């Protein structure tokens, strides 16, 4: 159920899959947990993230964040580190790419909404 | 305003916001995704915080917590997942090629500082 990651060597923490696959196939809940042990053996980082599974109106869903969310984010980022002093080619190549995969998932929200007013 | 201007535009389900103040590079390191409605009470249905490393994880005065490569990881298996399923489409193929080639280029970073 751990994610097999782009980052192979020194990596801070792992990404695990929770629960079952649910609406197309996909897992809805994931958690992001620290390769390091403190001093009582408890895990230095442990972050749950629950995914929207459903229509937000619909009060039997279970609501969550989506996946733009989470490319928000790490966009917002991008842009803080390539606005400072610690700007590199790196970050922009992959800012550029973050900011096209937030494009690309944006037209099917798009075009259903053009579809449901007509 | 804290609050994030998003590449969407209409019908967003959730509001983006930055929390605390920049810290190394002039980044924020903690983030809240909160939704856009609420209970007849004023609860949030979503209100989800993310805290980002801040300092090296050997150092016990650090911030632990989350790095950028790991959001894309879970973005990425669910594309992955979508692609293998009957909501497969040729915008998620395009936007998951995107996401796995800026964690590649996030990887660079890391191995050239290994190297280094």
């Amino acid at each position: 159920k751990e994610l097999s990651t782009i980052q192979k060597r020194e990596k801070l923490n792992t990404v695990e899959r929770i629960g079952s696959e649910g609406p197309g196939g996909a897992y809805h809940e994931y958690v992001i947990k620290s390769n390091s042990m403190d001093s009582q053996g408890n895990y230095d980082v442990y972050e749950t993230i629950k995914f929207q599974k459903g229509a937000r109106k619909e009060e039997k869903s279970q609501h969550g964040v989506i996946d733009s969310d989470l490319l928000e984010i790490v966009r917002d980022r991008l842009k803080s580190f390539q606005a400072g002093p610690f700007s590199s080619r790196e970050n922009a190549c992959a800012l550029t790419h973050v900011e096209e995969a937030l494009m690309w998932m944006n037209r099917r929200v798009e075009d259903r909404i053009e579809r449901n007013v007509l």
